[PDB]
DNA sequence: CCTGACTCG
DNA sequence: GCGAGTCAGG
């Protein structure tokens, strides 16, 4: 066993002003969720803490609000939130285990201290999940197993934190921890806490609609198969379609991608689409919604996963509010239910215009590619002006609709495959349209080329901030599996590096806000955007500041360019 | 608990 | 084709 005080009541002892600081919040959802203990180790020992009696003390209480007392944690984030919801104020986190762990390899999947450890052959701490179990059988243990736990992972991040930070360092990624993952946690811990108004009223209205849509499109589609059956089973849906309406094989696959080429045979299969369509809108986002807003404010607050993505980017849960519907309108009307938490204040929206491609320009120097972003021009016009060799008054919308299919497919690591998959086009012709592209874009095919080949050597990638991503697959003999790695080559330091710039410009954005004592703050990330709400009165200064803070973020050989919309309601925004 | 469907940048 | 999360079904 490992030898610490179980403390009854808080001495000085335990408020050095550096120690590894251990507060336990087991549910997995920790906005106003309870915090089952406490460990503190540092110079004088190790101990525990029970929290009713640690978080009455008015100096346990001073020492976590005092910024020059440094403490060392695992997802500092989720105890200064679980420390929001009671009132109490999280300073002076200077390491955070996770977030430390997270930047040295992604795919490690690090979500638990045992598993950072594990990283430095340390095992003299267990998985959560051995101790709290999970699922229906997850629990708190007696305080003698709770207690030993924590002092344990305390222990842990104590002994742990030279060796994550010398390893950072020689990795060159000391100063993207520092200065842009933690204090990106704490903005992530405001934004999260803040959260996000909902009018369940109409939310409510808007599913009373929806649900008599799809009771008519839903009877139509019994009647154009002549029988009823659940249209959500994969199974029962593919015997109506292939079987006993013989439609084209092209069990049975009844993708979107599918149908769409079906259509053309039968009704049914438009009817089909949209029931879908509704048929989402309604169990996510209309039902699933109302079930995670907080009856008492009438507001969602969502965990941002931090150190999750394999590319830099956030993740969001409960609820997912970087997937809510815009793309087709029926779904848009969803967010005309998120509104302002203040009377007379309004949703401000900010985007990064092509930041992806801007980015690539950036990193591979093209030369044409560079100059169209110099002047502003639309960037797919441009591209089929340049693949198919014609006068921007030659490109038709179907052009222009293909040479947009190609910037993506450049972007997400161009492939024969996927892209012909992606227009319904031979491989012949895709790669066709690649060659063209190269072509056009010789910058773009020096970097595409480099990139592998550094993957290779090097082993892994980086972006513009340093992040990094290990790619062990890159020398596969199996071609399958060679080219995942070699596209994620491709896309890592675009995609990465997008989420680098945005990440600062977050930081700088609040540094910003609080200069000016705005009371505008922010609420949401949405990958290249980021969503604020403010007073009306604050709308024609964040007009100016909020596409300045992001365009000003990093120095890139292309320009940044942001768009900004606000209004009543997030729907508005735009 | 795992597909196969949908949603987003 | 790159990166994510949630839900009804089986
Ligand atoms: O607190 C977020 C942080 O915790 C991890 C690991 O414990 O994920 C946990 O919390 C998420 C938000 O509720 C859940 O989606 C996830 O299932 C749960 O393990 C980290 O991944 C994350 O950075
Ligand atoms: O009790 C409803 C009953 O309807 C079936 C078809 O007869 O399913 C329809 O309605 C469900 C919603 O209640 C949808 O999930 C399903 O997609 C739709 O076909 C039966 O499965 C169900 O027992």
């Amino acid at each position: 066993k490992m030898a610490f005080t179980l403390a009854d009541r808080v001495t000085e002892e335990m408020l050095a002003d550096k120690a590894a600081l251990v507060v336990e919040v087991v549910e997995e959802n920790y906005h106003d969720a309870p915090i089952v203990g406490i460990a503190v180790v540092n110079e004088h020992g190790r101990f525990f803490l029970r929290p009713e009696t640690a978080l009455a003390d008015p100096q346990f209480v001073a020492w976590l609000g005092d910024e020059t007392k440094k403490k060392s944690m695992f997802d500092s984030k989720r105890a200064a939130v679980a420390l929001k919801w009671k009132g109490i104020e999280l300073c002076g986190v200077s390491f955070d285990l996770l977030l430390a762990a997270y930047l040295l390899d992604p795919a490690q999947g690090v979500d638990d201290v045992a598993a950072a450890a594990k990283m430095k052959q340390y095992e003299a701490v267990r998985p959560d999940e051995a101790v709290y179990g999970k699922g229906a059988k997850r629990a708190v243990p007696d305080e003698p197993v709770l207690a030993e736990h924590l002092v344990r992972k305390a222990a842990a991040i104590w002994e742990l934190e030279r060796p994550f930070l010398d390893e950072l360092r020689r990795n060159e990624q000391d100063r993207l921890l520092v200065e842009l993952e933690q204090p990106l946690s704490s903005i992530l811990a405001e934004m999260e806490f803040a959260g996000v108004k909902v009018d369940t009223k109409r939310l409510e209205q808007m599913g009373k609609e929806l649900a008599e849509q799809l009771g008519t499109v839903e009877q139509r589609i019994y009647e154009l198969a002549g029988q009823e059956f659940n249209i959500n089973s994969p199974k029962q849906l593919g015997v109506i379609l292939f079987e006993k309406l013989q439609l084209p094989v092209l069990g049975y696959s009844t993708s979107a991608d599918v149908l769409e080429k079906l259509a053309p045979y039968h009704e049914i299969v438009e009817n089909i689409l949209h029931y879908r369509q509704l048929g989402k809108l309604q169990s996510t986002y209309i039902e699933g919604l109302l079930k995670v807003v907080r009856p008492d404010t009438k507001k969602v607050h969502t965990i941002f996963n931090q150190a999750l993505t394999q590319t830099g980017r956030l993740s969001s849960t409960e609820p997912n509010l970087q997937n809510i519907p815009i793309r087709l309108e029926e779904g848009r009307k969803i967010r005309q239910a998120f509104v302002p938490s203040e009377s007379d204040w309004l949703i401000f929206a900010a985007d990064y215009s092509q930041i992806e491609l801007r980015v690539l320009a950036h990193i591979a120097e093209d030369d044409n590619l560079m100059e169209a972003f110099r002047r502003d021009l639309d960037i797919h016009t441009k591209t089929a002006m340049d693949i198919f060799q014609v006068s921007e008054d030659e490109v038709t919308p179907n052009m222009r609709r293909q040479a947009k299919a190609v910037n993506f497919g450049i972007v997400y690591g161009i492939s024969d495959y996927g892209l012909a998959q992606n227009l319904n086009i031979s491989r012949k012709e895709a790669a066709e349209f690649i060659e063209r592209y190269f072509e056009s874009f010789p910058g773009v095919k020096r970097y595409m080329e480099n990139i592998v080949q550094e993957a290779k050597q090097k082993g892994y990638v980086t972006t513009l901030l340093h992040r990094r991503r290990y790619l062990p697959d890159i020398t596969s003999r199996n071609f399958n599996v060679r080219s995942f790695a070699e596209r994620m080559a491709m896309n890592t330091p675009i995609q990465g590096s997008a989420a680098d710039i945005i990440k600062k410009a977050m930081i700088d954005l609040n540094a910003r806000l609080k200069e000016e004592r705005l009371q505008a703050h922010l609420l949401l990330q949405v990958h290249d955007e980021l969503i604020l709400e403010a007073p009306k009165e604050e709308m024609e200064r964040l007009c100016r500041l909020v596409p300045e803070v992001m365009e000003q973020a990093v120095t890139l050989r292309v320009p940044l360019k942001v768009d900004y919309h606000y209004g009543s309601t997030w729907y508005d925004a735009k």
